[PDB]
């Protein structure tokens, strides 16, 4: 595709879950923010692609599935069929990558996001193309036992400015974090 987007909410150790959930009690802002980027295209007429991992999609509450408003992929290896609820089934980025690009979903799909969980971020940083990272930082630190793959700061330059993403260190129930956009150009 033209660009990929990784969405992601990092604790300290840059964990991301523990136990088949989000280390961190729900965080109402924090999550608002990832529904309001994943969520919102650009181009009336399109809705954005969400691509994640079978954990990633087993995560979300039953009757919350789909994420509303957006094409809902999931990668499995394992899986024969699109668990019910998801619009489609990909065995690998690749895969997920050339049906995106397909005629029908070409002219339907504005914003592609990768929503985790570690495999498919890493694999989304490897591809020699153009993407931006948006990270919150929790700066505090919950067990975790499902972690961040490591960003090479050579390719992905954290920008210190982005249109719709505070600049200030946000604080909710106690806790405080920031947002970071961290930009690979090829
Ligand atoms: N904080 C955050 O922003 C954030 C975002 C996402 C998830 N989370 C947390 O992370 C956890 C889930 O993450 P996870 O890393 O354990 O699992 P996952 O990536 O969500 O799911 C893994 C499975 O998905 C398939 N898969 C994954 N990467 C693939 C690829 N490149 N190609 C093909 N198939 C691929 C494989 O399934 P098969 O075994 O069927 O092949 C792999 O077993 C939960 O705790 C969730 O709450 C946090
Ligand atoms: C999609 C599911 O909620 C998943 O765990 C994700 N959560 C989050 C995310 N990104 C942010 N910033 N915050 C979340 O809670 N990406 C994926
Ligand atoms: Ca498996």
């Amino acid at each position: 595709v033209r660009s990929l987007n990784s969405i992601v909410a990092v604790c300290q150790n840059m964990g991301i879950g523990k136990d088949g959930n989000l280390p961190w009690p729900p965080l109402r802002n924090e999550y608002k923010y990832f529904q309001r980027m994943t969520s919102t295209s650009h181009v009336e007429g399109k809705q954005n692609a969400v691509i994640m991992g079978k954990k990633t999609w087993f995560s979300i509450p039953e009757k919350n599935r789909p994420l509303k408003d957006r094409i809902n992929i999931v990668l499995s290896r394992e899986l024969k069929e699109a668990p019910k609820g998801a619009h489609y089934l990909s065995k690998s980025l690749d895969d997920a990558l050339a049906l995106l690009d397909s005629p029908e979903l070409k002219s339907k799909v504005d914003m592609v996001w990768i929503v985790g969980g570690t495999a498919v971020y890493k694999a989304a940083m490897e591809k020699p193309i153009n993407h931006r990272l948006f990270v919150t930082r929790i700066l505090h630190e919950f067990e975790s036992d499902t972690f961040f793959p490591e960003i090479d700061y050579k390719d992905f330059k954290l920008l210190t400015e982005y249109p719709g993403v505070p600049a200030d260190i946000q604080e909710e129930d106690g806790i405080q974090y920031k947002f970071e956009v961290y930009q690979k150009s090829v």
